[PDB]
């Protein structure tokens, strides 16, 4: 897909939906990206706070992982506040004119929780074992976290082949998994850093294919009631 979004209101509207939705969002700068959250947003400013630097005085890139998709834009630097024993910073930026919606996935990805000790394990080629955690999941594939990849079996395209889904209460599945890529994610003492493989299943059988929306159907079922 894409579209792009110009209207003053649309945009404020939508830095709103995303503060309450405390939804996570993204920074780019020096040569990684961080990612957290919003925490002010009024006519003409929004507002994040990380412990980290940013170059003032230039637009930098931000990208907010909202449902509806992602929401790319550019805005500038206008204040910075240092305060704290623990050094937090505040940083105030300005209202982009122009944001941009991308959504491409015909599937609605479930994330995964503290309630959840969903496992992706196998054996590489060369005869050692991984051990993923699972971040999130749907009827096609799945994102895997690891602190400590063996980044060359992880190459686009590359395939884990007899991968085994360990995924608790619902059991195990095996399942083979396309690689489509790796990146290195940050999060913020705790100032966090871990590996995102994403996946695309491979079925053995197909009945794999409907066990998988059936569990998956589970999942967000208890998403809704639960809390
Ligand atoms: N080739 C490929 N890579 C995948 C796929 N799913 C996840 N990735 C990779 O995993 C990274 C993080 O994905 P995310 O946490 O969902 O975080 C994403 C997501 O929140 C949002 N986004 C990007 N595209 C979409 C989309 O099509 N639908 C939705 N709902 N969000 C998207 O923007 C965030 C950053 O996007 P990226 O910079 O590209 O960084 C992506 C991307 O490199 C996939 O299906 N195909
Ligand atoms: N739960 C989960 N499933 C995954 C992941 N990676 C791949 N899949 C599955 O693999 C299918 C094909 O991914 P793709 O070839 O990269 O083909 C994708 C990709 O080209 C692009 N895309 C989707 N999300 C992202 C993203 O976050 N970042 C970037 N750069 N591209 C994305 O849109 C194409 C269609 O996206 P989908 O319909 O969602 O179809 C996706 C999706 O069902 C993952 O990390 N987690």
């Amino acid at each position: 897909e894409g579209t792009i979004k110009t209207s003053k209101y649309e945009i404020i509207a939508i830095f709103r939906e995303e503060l309450r939705k405390r939804t996570e969002i993204e920074i780019f700068f020096n040569n990684t990206s961080i990612i957290t959250q919003l925490t002010r947003v009024d006519f003409a400013e929004f507002h994040i706070q990380t412990h980290r630097k940013i170059p003032s005085g230039h637009k930098i890139r931000f990208l907010l992982h909202s449902d509806s998709g992602k929401i790319e834009f550019n805005a500038a630097l206008t204040k910075h506040d240092n305060s704290g024993v623990d050094k937090g910073i505040r940083y105030a930026f300005s209202l982009p004119e122009c944001l941009q919606v991308v959504q491409r996935r015909r599937d609605p990805r479930f994330r995964l929780r503290a309630e959840h000790d969903f496992y992706c394990r196998g054996r590489h080629k060369n005869g050692e074992n991984y051990l993923f955690d699972i971040k999130d999941i749907s009827d096609g594939g799945c994102a895997l976290m690891t602190k400590t990849p063996n980044l060359k079996f992880l190459s686009h395209d590359a395939l884990l082949k007899n991968a085994v889904l360990m995924l608790a209460e619902y059991g195990e599945i095996t399942i083979d998994l396309v690689v489509k890529n790796v990146i290195v994610i940050t999060l913020d003492e705790e100032s966090e850093s871990y590996y995102q493989i994403s996946c695309q299943f491979k079925f053995r059988h197909l009945d794999d294919q409907r066990r998988i929306e059936k569990i998956l159907l589970d999942l967000i079922l208890e998403a809704k009631r639960k809390k």
